[PDB]
């Protein structure tokens, strides 16, 4: 399920048809619903605004859907010549804007090169550069109340632990090496280093 | 002026904007420091990985 | 389950997901620091190249290559903050001392 939103220019009034390209399955309802392709769901666009676009998501099952824009006739019916038709996947998110799901010239054969170009773009715009920059991302001190993302560095018991989980972690102690890196502090050499003690005299069971 | 459309150059900008605006995808192109843990000779390390 | 016309979808979001998810294309879109080692004059440092200088880390931001220009001058380099509070390992781990075999 996704509530597509957006505005479409140069068309005060029209229809937007979404038509599936494969079989979609809704297993939520007891009799597993089977949305079949070729049947076009029509939504209104009024005053250049996507009125209410609620469509089942297709990213999970990776099913393509054709979005087409038509002018409305005298009886407000979609004249079939599609002013703008294309294929896209509805993401499994609460809301997506019609802008992002718009056709692109990047075919598979031209894939890697495109990414290459993207690199310099991200390297040029300072906003994108800071939005994507890899860094320790200082956070202050560790606390279990708030979550932590990848790369974020916290302080715990005098030690510095950098989160290394791709997923958010909450109430995970920094000492756990499976989710935190814990950079080890560099040691000076030409400094007095006599600092021992805590003579506890273990019993070979430590 | 002449007619210029230049959609192919707009495509790269659009995709870069989408990647930057999404934290999940932005994480996977983040930057050089990739934490891994304590060093061990039995594992394979990629460019930027931190030990 | 599946679609016959699987080659028709190029919708920016999909391409963004494809480029991010693939390790090779993700590595191509990297930017970021490029480690090179201790700073020295002769070495030509390109954009994003990151060096160590006087105990700090400096990433070059000059879009043009630079030579002999010190990492301290902020016109072409910028420092990578660490912000380490209440440090633990400073001198105790450095003791060792060379004596003691059996006693």
């Amino acid at each position: 399920m996704t509530n597509i939103v957006g505005r479409i220019g140069f068309l005060t009034t029209g229809k937007l048809g979404i038509k599936l390209r494969g079989v979609l399955i809704d297993e939520s309802t007891t009799p597993n619903t089977t949305y079949l392709p070729g049947i076009e769901s029509f939504f209104n666009i009024t005053a250049n605004v996507l009125t209410s676009v609620s469509y089942p998501e297709t990213e999970t099952q990776n099913v393509t859907a054709t979005f087409s824009i038509y002018s409305v006739d005298g009886s407000s019916n979609p004249v079939f010549p599609a002013l703008l038709s294309f294929d896209a996947i509805v993401p499994n998110v609460a809301s997506v804007e019609f802008d992002v799901l718009a056709p692109t010239g990047v075919v598979n054969n031209q894939l890697d090169t495109s990414a290459l170009r993207i690199a310099k773009i991200i390297a040029n715009d300072p906003a994108l550069a800071q939005k994507v920059a890899g860094a320790p991302y200082p956070r202050g001190a560790y606390s279990a109340t708030e979550t932590y993302l990848y790369g974020e560095m916290v302080s715990y018991f005098g030690k510095n632990y950098i989160s290394k989980s791709l997923s958010p972690i909450i109430n995970i102690l920094p000492t756990v090496t499976d989710s935190w890196y814990e950079l080890v502090i560099t040691l000076p050499e030409s400094v007095s280093v006599i600092a021992t003690g805590s003579d506890t005299a273990y019993g070979t069971g430590w």
